[PDB]
């Protein structure tokens, strides 16, 4: 085996009436899922199995669910599914928060071998692959019929923009996942990848490819082209009222931008440094809590009701997915030139790892990136804490 993430002490802090019976109620499905995605299409999948069953289906989406759940898991409460990224659920495992999942081989064939891989955990299939999911270049076809193909012509074209009472480029600066990207193109990464096996001891946050990333991005801020404050929301605002010619974001917020006045298009994130920006790709995933006494329903709920061409598509019609894990229903996808963007840039990026280490360093090149914008530390300095 290998050295526990940090946090043990904490863990072991909730070991009282973690098994002791503690209650998800029995005879109906919670489902905790993000607030950014197709819940009111999963709770309509949740009604069709309502009506076969007999079982209440309740989705909710807390703020926060992928924090919530270790804490509230581990007593024995909670959600009987979480859907999250992928990349939370090694961690969930070796907590032992979640059941091993047992679809067939039957089923296992209806969707890709490698979403299968990413919910695969210490050799164990740990919860149902959904969505492959990877963030884009979104960009407003009036105000920039030709999107840029480097990030370093963006400080140029936004002095353009400025000029008309625009701006270049808007996204998340809040969440490391949105920067990722720049800080992995000229080579930052997570962990090492030898021999199949993610080396914990070999962390590249703050090599010399992470640091022109971040130093890029804060750059740009320093240049006043973006502001260290902006968030999900306000990039979002900004973008969808045309105020600022591109985003970043992924396939769930493709929906918002269509109720909008803008006519958007989906493309491949631009170059740095001469190469791909390299997003960590995540694949939305179903895990069924070791607590629940609703394990076989919720199989059931995975496999027979939303795992299915009209299932997937009540969700997807809500907020897409992006290319989801279902063979059938992507062939289909597949088609729609946001998607093939999307697959595109999942494709330059990088599997995320699931190995429980990973909730740690999320937090580590949060802190980082949030302290290098804001000025607080220097891009150094920051990348070399979360070392
Ligand atoms: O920013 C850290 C965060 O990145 C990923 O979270 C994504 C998630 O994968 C998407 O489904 C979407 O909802 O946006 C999130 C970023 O705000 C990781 O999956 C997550 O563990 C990590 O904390």
């Amino acid at each position: 085996m290998e050295k526990l993430p940090p946090g043990w002490e904490k863990r072991m802090s909730r070991s009282s009436g973690r098994g002791s019976g503690m209650k998800i109620e029995e005879g109906k499905l919670v489902i905790w899922i993000n607030g950014d995605k197709g819940y009111n299409g999963l709770a309509e999948v949740g009604k069709k199995f309502e009506k076969d069953t007999g079982i209440k289906v309740t989705v909710e989406h807390p703020d926060k669910l992928e924090e919530k759940f270790p804490q509230v898991a581990a007593t024995g409460d909670g959600p009987d599914i979480i859907f999250w990224a992928h990349d939370r659920f090694g961690g969930y495992a070796q907590s032992g928060l979640l059941a091993e999942i047992t679809p067939d081989k039957a089923f296992q064939d209806k969707l890709y071998p490698f979403t299968w891989d990413a919910v695969r955990y210490n050799g164990k299939l740990i919860a149902y692959p959904i969505a492959v999911e990877a963030l884009s270049l979104i960009y407003n076809k009036d105000l920039l019929p030709n999107p840029p193909k480097t990030w370093e012509e963006i400080p140029a074209l936004d002095k353009e923009l400025k000029a008309k009472g625009k701006s270049a480029l808007m996204f998340n600066l809040q969440e490391p996942y949105f920067t990722w990207p720049l800080i992995a193109a000229d080579g930052g990464y997570a962990f090492k990848y030898e021999n199949g096996k993610y080396d914990i001891k070999d962390v590249g946050v703050d090599n010399a490819g992470a640091k022109a990333g971040l130093t890029f991005l804060v750059d740009l801020i320093k240049n006043k082209h973006m502001n260290a404050d902006t968030d999900y929301s306000i990039a979002e605002a900004a973008f969808n009222k045309g105020e600022t010619a591109m985003t970043i974001n992924g396939p769930w917020a493709w929906s918002n931008i269509d109720t909008s006045k803008v006519n958007y298009g989906v493309t491949v994130l631009p170059t740095f440094k001469g190469q791909p920006s390299k997003p960590f790709v995540g694949v939305l995933s179903a895990g069924i809590n070791a607590a629940s006494p609703n394990k076989e329903l919720a199989k059931e709920f995975l496999e027979n009701y939303l795992l299915t061409d009209e299932g997937l598509e009540a969700v997807n019609k809500d907020k897409p997915l992006g290319a989801v894990a279902l063979k059938s229903y992507e062939e289909e996808l597949a088609k729609d030139p946001r998607i093939a963007a999307t697959m595109e840039n999942a494709q330059k990026g990088e599997i995320m790892p699931n190995i429980p280490q990973m909730s740690a360093f999320w937090y580590a090149v949060r802190t980082a990136v949030i302290n290098a914008a804001s000025g607080r530390q220097t891009v150094d300095e920051a990348l070399k804490d979360a070392q």
